[PDB]
């Protein structure tokens, strides 16, 4: 290595611009290892000596420069840095700016091991025949690893993608194949797209599919499951053409192919032609699968196929704006479900992720939406809760502030203009401007929303006929504020409004004197609002005489948020407390749940630091309140989907810690489904909680481990995996963890799972954070630095701990490991988040001995 590389920057130039890929492979399963010819069309609009491109993990052998008259091709040197991950092509004499060049690099390579990029495994059939598959993962960086490219997002060309196959496997990418002694496949020419939604496909697998108004949609599946694919097609086929008439652009591509993937990381993705999934996620049994199982298929469908436009059609320019591609998907993916599948109550999980998403958001470790990335490591955690949710929560803010008709032609021109485009977050609020040209200026009052980090703080006093209302920053420079409020008058009659707050302070005009209000409509606001006490205890009243006149998302909404505010000390403890009495007039699952995950997790924390005796003093209180819905509890399977899943968080609750006749029951089941051999129909809903009991006797626990690996049934096995991993032999618990790192028994994709399971509860709490901790550098290994996988990890063993002396050494740990690793939000946020433990064990914990005792 001579000379040094020609670029210091971790950005490609701009002056080398692909036009048109031709990606040859050749690939032995057998020995994890192919071989590749990419022939890049590019021109160069610059004056320019060297051509950069980024590159890893690649042999090369020969690469070619071939633009002269007629010149057929001339030998050129490549350089590579490979700290950047990039590779240098001194091409000789100079690239002229408008003229167009053909470059083609040979190269060898290895399949890796890792979830990411292309990489295969071996899986055991049902007549136990050793098979393979190779499969693609290149969102976000991983093309680099697959062939040498230009790897970043606006760099959109045209794709042709050339595949030899072994025997008669099928060989599947984003366009149909037309290729006729081993096979070779050749897909067809694509749109402009960028390089990681290229994706191919390399397995034994069969189709199912139908036409749909044109396209063929083809659900792909391994030859065992391929029967589990009849509900993924009848939804699929559904939601495009509910997708097309909304978008008034309908699907580019001849062929629809969403497969399931047998391993696989990522619950799905949305390669343009190729929706890449999890078998859990896509297969389907209605005899085998839950409400909640239905529901997650249903989802992740609609959220693929939204990509298809968003994203795949136009994309963001540079993930620093990934928020326009998810954000867009998860706020596009519960909106079609509202309208053509209103009877899963999908509403539900929009907002208890909201809440969940707003908590992360309320640190100092969160950054804006739209917020500046420039390492590798940067990069991959863009992949948050903020993205998907703080992006889905600004769109939905707009619908509702904005009418339902305007967002479709705000929607509709967006993707006009910008198809086959780069944008960025201030070309999607034009859009909005551009179909409103009035006084609203949205790019103005969307400013503060993506720029900075958080949620506004709306502090309601009510005196007389006077709303006054100031907005706060949330903590324990200005947004505009769409606020909506709902007001009881003294005749009990509903009247509702919605100003606009772009001042620090305001006070809003009422009509006639009230008898409470709501300051946030549903949950529909990025915010968090706090009342006056006197204001706080209306409130309470009316819930407890009649919770109705509000809805179970705007009940749902106060509990999360007195319990958040609670918990930072602006509310004494009580007060939040004092709210949730109204329990007995409740019989919908949003505050039910709410209010059940705002116990549940105060039960974890003090059940780690040795509190056994408050803890159970918590969820006795609490079953009392919720004891008359409890107790009527049926395991059936019966009721519309919302009253199904009800049921289960009841169950769970009642078992999880041993309060009534749960476990009585759950025994009695568990012992007369072990007892037929699992051959015994045993309800959907209750097999998880079933399963959790029968996982306590040595037997049952051995007894479902050999139906984990015996059962097909993706579905009903993560039920049991939950079973197991519940258990509290810490010996019991190691193995698993242990299992699914390695691969053996127990696929890599649930040891985030398993990690996040172990650390729940007492039994292996410490367990589970040492286990990541002491197995740290194997685990970044499997998964990047950064990554959503290794930052579930991490959040998932750490939530529970509240001391000073537990904070020290997370803290002290991650010094020991290196500077760019401390750096990661993933390890300031989780650090932060045991400080506020710290805190909320102090401010409350000692008053909660105080309205939790026996008096006299
Ligand atoms: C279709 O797409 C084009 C390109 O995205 C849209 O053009 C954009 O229009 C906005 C209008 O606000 C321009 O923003 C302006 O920028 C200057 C300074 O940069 C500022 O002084 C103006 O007040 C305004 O902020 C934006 O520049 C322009 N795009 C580009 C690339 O310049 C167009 O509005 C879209 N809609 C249609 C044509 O209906
Ligand atoms: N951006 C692309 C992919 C880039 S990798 S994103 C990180 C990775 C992930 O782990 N998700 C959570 C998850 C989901 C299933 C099984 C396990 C786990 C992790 C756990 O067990 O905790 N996959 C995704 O999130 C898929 C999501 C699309 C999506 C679908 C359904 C939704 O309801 C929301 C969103 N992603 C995309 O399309
Ligand atoms: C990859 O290499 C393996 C061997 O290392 C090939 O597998 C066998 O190849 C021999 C000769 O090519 C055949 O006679 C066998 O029947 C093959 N059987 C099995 C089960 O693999 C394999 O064909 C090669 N594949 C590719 C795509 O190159
Ligand atoms: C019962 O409540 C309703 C809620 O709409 C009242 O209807 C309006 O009430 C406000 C406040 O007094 C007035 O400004 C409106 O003009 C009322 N609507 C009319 C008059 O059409 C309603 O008036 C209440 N019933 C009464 C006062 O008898
Ligand atoms: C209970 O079911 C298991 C499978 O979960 C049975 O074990 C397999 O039975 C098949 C036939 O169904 C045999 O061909 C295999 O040899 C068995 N596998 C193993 C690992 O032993 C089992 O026979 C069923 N009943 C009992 C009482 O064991
Ligand atoms: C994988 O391939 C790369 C590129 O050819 C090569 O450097 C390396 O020796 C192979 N694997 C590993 C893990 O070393
Ligand atoms: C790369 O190819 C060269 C030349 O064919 C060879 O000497 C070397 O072993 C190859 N590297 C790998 C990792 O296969
Ligand atoms: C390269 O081909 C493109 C095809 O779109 C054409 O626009 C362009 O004129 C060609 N290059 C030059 C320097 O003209
Ligand atoms: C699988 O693909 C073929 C390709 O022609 C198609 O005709 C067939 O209908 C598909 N199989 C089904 C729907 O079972
Ligand atoms: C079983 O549930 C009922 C429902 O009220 C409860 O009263 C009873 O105490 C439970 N049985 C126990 C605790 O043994
Ligand atoms: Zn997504």
């Amino acid at each position: 290595n001579g000379k040094l590389f020609p670029w210091a920057q971790i950005r490609l130039p701009t002056a080398v611009v692909p036009l048109r890929y031709e990606l040859s492979l050749h690939p032995n399963l057998t020995s994890m290892t192919f071989r590749g010819s990419v022939t890049i069309s590019v021109q160069a609009l610059q004056v320019t000596w060297n051509i950069i491109l980024h590159s890893t993990g690649h042999n090369i052998s020969r690469v070619t420069f071939m633009s002269a008259v007629s010149s057929q091709e001339k030998q050129a040197e490549i350089l590579e840095y490979a700290y950047h991950g990039q590779i240098a092509i001194v091409a000789p004499e100079a690239l002229l700016a408008g003229h167009n060049y053909t470059l083609k690099i040979e190269y060898s390579a290895n399949i890796s091991s890792s979830y990411y990029g292309f990489y295969g495994f071996s899986y055991t059939d049902e007549s136990n025949e050793k098979k393979y598959f190779a499969a693609t993962q290149f969102e976000p960086l991983a093309a680099r690893s697959a062939f040498p490219c230009f790897d970043e997002p606006a760099f959109k060309a045209t794709f042709i993608i050339k595949i030899i196959r072994d025997e008669q496997y099928t060989a599947l990418s984003n366009m149909p194949k037309k290729s006729s002694g081993l096979v070779q496949d050749e897909f067809s020419e694509s749109v402009k797209m960028s390089t990681y939604l290229v994706a191919f496909i390399v397995g034994e697998m069969k189709n199912l599919s139908q036409d749909v108004n044109g396209t063929l949609v083809s659900i792909y599946a391994v030859p065992e499951k391929i029967g589990q694919v009849h509900y993924a097609l009848e939804t699929t086929v559904k939601l495009l053409e509910f997708f097309q008439n909304y978008f008034e652009i309908q699907y580019p591509l001849k062929k629809l192919d969403l497969v399931a993937i047998p391993d696989f990381e990522a619950g799905a993705m949305e390669n343009w032609g190729l929706l890449t999934f999890r078998e859990e996620t896509l297969l389907y049994d209605s005899n085998t699968s839950s409400m909640a199982d239905r529901k997650l298929v249903t989802k992740i469908i609609a959220h693929e196929l939204a990509h298809q436009w968003f994203g795949n059609l136009v994309t963001m320019k540079w993930w620093n704006d990934l928020w326009l591609n998810e954000g867009f998907a998860t706020f596009m993916e519960y909106f079609s479900l509202e309208k053509i599948f209103k009877e899963l109550s999908s509403y539900e999980d929009f907002l208890d992720a909201r809440f969940k998403t707003m908590k992360k958001d309320s640190l100092n470790s969160s950054h804006p939406i739209s917020s500046s990335v420039q390492s590798s490591e940067q990069i991959e955690e863009m992949f948050d809760s903020l993205s998907y949710f703080k992006g889905s929560s600004l769109l939905l803010m707009l619908k509702t502030y904005l009418s339902e008709d305007v967002f479709q032609h705000a929607v509709v021109l967006y993707l006009h203009n910008h198809s086959y485009a780069s944008i960025q977050s201030d070309d999607l609020w034009d859009s909005f401007n551009e179909v409103t040209n009035q006084t609203l200026d949205v790019k103005r009052m969307m400013k503060t929303w993506t720029l900075q980090k958080g949620f506004p703080l709306v502090t309601v006093q009510k005196k007389g006929k006077e709303l006054f209302i100031q907005q706060e920053r949330f903590f324990l420079y200005l947004w505009h504020i769409p606020l909506s409020y709902v007001t009881e008058g003294r005749n009990y009659s509903k009247y509702q409004s919605v100003s606009l707050l772009d001042k620090k302070s305001g006070v809003i005009n009422l009509t006639e004197e009230v008898l409470w209000v709501k300051v946030n409509i549903n949950m529909n606001g990025y915010y968090i609002v706090h009342y006056a006490d006197d204001d706080w205890e209306a409130l309470i009243h009316q819930l407890k005489i009649n919770p109705y006149v509000l809805s179970d998302k705007d009940r749902a909404n106060l509990i999360n948020n007195i319990f958040e505010l609670a918990g930072l000390g602006k509310v004494p403890l009580k007060r939040a407390f004092d709210l949730i009495n109204y329990l007995g007039n409740e019989n919908h699952t949003a505050p039910i749940t709410e209010a059940l995950f705002q116990t549940d997790l105060i039960y974890n924390l003090l059940e780690k630091l040795g509190y056994m005796d408050l803890a159970s003093r918590l969820v006795t209180r609490v079953f009392k309140l919720l004891q008359n819905q409890i107790q009527q509890q049926t395991w059936t399977d019966e009721g519309t989907p919302s009253m199904r899943e009800l049921r289960s968080a009841l169950l769970e609750f009642a078992c999880t810690h041993n309060l009534g006749n749960c476990s009585t029951t759950a025994m009695k089941l568990f012992d007369d489904w072990m007892a037929s051999n699992g051959t015994q129909s045993l309800p959907t809903d209750v097999m998880t909680t079933v399963f959790k009991v029968g996982a306590k006797t040595d037997k049952g626990w051995s007894f479902l481990l050999g139906k984990y690996i015996s059962i097909g049934s993706e579905a009903e096995k993560n039920k049991i995996l939950e079973a197991l991993a519940s258990s509290e032999d810490v010996r019991k618990l190691y193995w698993l963890m242990k299992s699914s790192l390695n691969g053996d028994n127990f696929r890599t994709q649930k040891l985030s799972f398993i990690i996040r399971t172990v650390g729940r509860h007492f039994p292996g709490h410490l367990l589970a954070w040492d286990f990541v901790k002491e197995n740290w550098n194997k685990l970044v290994q499997k998964f990047p630095l950064g990554s959503y996988t290794i930052q579930n990890i991490v959040a998932g063993s750490t939530y529970l701990f509240s001391t000073k002396t537990h904070l020290s050494e997370v803290q002290a740990f991650f010094e020991n490991q290196s500077e760019a690793t401390f750096r990661l939000r993933c390890v300031q946020e989780a650090l932060e988040v045991i400080q506020l433990n710290i805190q909320w064990m102090e401010k409350n914990l000692k008053s909660l001995t105080w309205w939790l005792r026996t008096e006299t």
